[PDB]
């Protein structure tokens, strides 16, 4: 099967980017002595104000060998869980953002089929058919070529992708497209429509895609299969246990671009009641003294199995803010119902197999050392 690895840029990247750049090691080292000292009656965990972003907490997953056409320049996609197509800037799209961007021209590529079909996804854009190769794998698809990002402008232009390629579920809202590895299997390019991710939990900065089959090399024991509870999103129903306090089936979405374990914000707040961790004033992040020996255990539960995530997974060395502070790869965000986004941390202890046949999330022990 085809497995492709690609590198990753998480929330500890930037958040080290900004201290750097902005010399906030020592605002973060008095802030954490200060408020971590007990002069204040609790310790503070940030607030309706003071809160964490998302998007501070993204895990993009950059992958530089995807071809679309031919005579192109290279381009660099990342990996989005979360969107059904491909997307690719248009030689089109002449705003000086994109004019800093890796741009595709069908004029240029022999294998280039016009659709035509516009999309408004703000983004604006329109399909067009060529040959999109990922790996060794080769195969006509129907991609969007965007000409306007219009107010994503910013946040692309500071990026450092060209494009993204969707591992999500078909959304007809944008097209009737399937996904590229559906796409795969219904050209029988590949055995299943399914792809899995593999960590490695000693490398936070790398992972591998695997695209149409499962390698027994990557995890322990049987598979435990999670029936999705929706029908757009790697997302099931797990209880989760922390300390102790509890929700019950809370909706689970998986998503390796994500660089936390996501927690609604109550609940967030009452775990780390008096645990010794602060949220840094005004910016990103919770921080703790990496040997802290009140840090939670999360347990994951299911008819079928049970998922846990010690701290050893969620707690990173920010060393160069002080000596013996970690950062916790935890943050608070609310949806309209009780739930996790078990990103980057959950899937470095466990392989995932997300299967489309199926609509199903295979999970395992990953193997740590291949």
């Amino acid at each position: 099967h085809l497995t492709i690895g690609f590198k990753v840029e998480n929330a500890h990247d930037r958040i080290l980017k900004t201290i750097k750049t902005h010399k906030l090691k020592n605002y973060i080292k008095e802030s954490v002595n200060f408020l971590n000292s007990g002069l204040t009656k609790t310790n503070y965990l940030g607030s309706s104000n003071d809160n964490i972003e998302l998007v501070d907490f993204q895990n993009i997953m950059f992958y530089g060998d995807a071809e679309v056409g031919d005579n192109q320049q290279p381009f660099t996609f990342i990996l989005d869980t979360g969107s059904a197509n491909l997307w690719v800037p248009s030689v089109k799209c002449t705003t000086a953002g994109c004019l800093t961007k890796h741009l595709y021209d069908s004029s240029k590529s022999r294998t280039y089929e016009k659709d035509g079909t516009k999309v408004e996804m703000t983004v604006s854009g329109f399909f067009s058919k060529d040959l999109v190769t990922v790996g060794n794998l080769s195969l006509p698809y129907k991609f969007i070529e965007v000409i306007d990002t219009n107010g994503f402008e910013p946040t692309y232009t500071a990026s450092t992708f060209d494009g993204i390629l969707g591992l999500g579920w078909k959304d007809l809202s944008i097209g009737s497209v399937d996904p590229i590895v559906v796409e795969l299997k219904n050209q029988n390019k590949i055995e299943n429509a399914l792809f899995t991710f593999y960590l490695p939990v000693h490398d936070k900065h790398t992972g591998f895609l695997t695209i149409g089959g499962i390698e027994e090399r990557f995890y322990e024991g049987p598979l435990t299969y999670e029936k999705l509870n929706h029908d757009l999103y790697w997302q099931i129903t797990l209880d989760a246990h922390v300390g102790n306090i509890m929700l019950e089936k809370a909706n689970c979405i998986v998503d390796s671009g994500t660089s936390a374990i996501t927690v609604p914000t109550d609940f967030l707040n009452k775990m780390l009641q008096n645990l010794d961790v602060i949220k840094v004033p005004f910016l990103p992040f919770y921080v703790t003294l990496c040997n802290n020996s009140k840090l939670p255990t999360f347990e994951f539960t299911s008819e079928n199995g049970k998922y846990t995530l010690e701290p050893e997974y969620y707690l990173q060395h920010i060393e160069d803010v002080g000596p013996g502070l970690c950062m916790l790869n935890i943050i608070g965000l609310d949806f309209p119902v009780p739930t996790f986004i078990l990103g980057d941390p959950f899937m470095r202890k466990y392989f995932t197999v997300f299967d489309y046949d199926n609509h199903s999330v295979g999970i395992a022990l990953a193997k740590k050392n291949l």
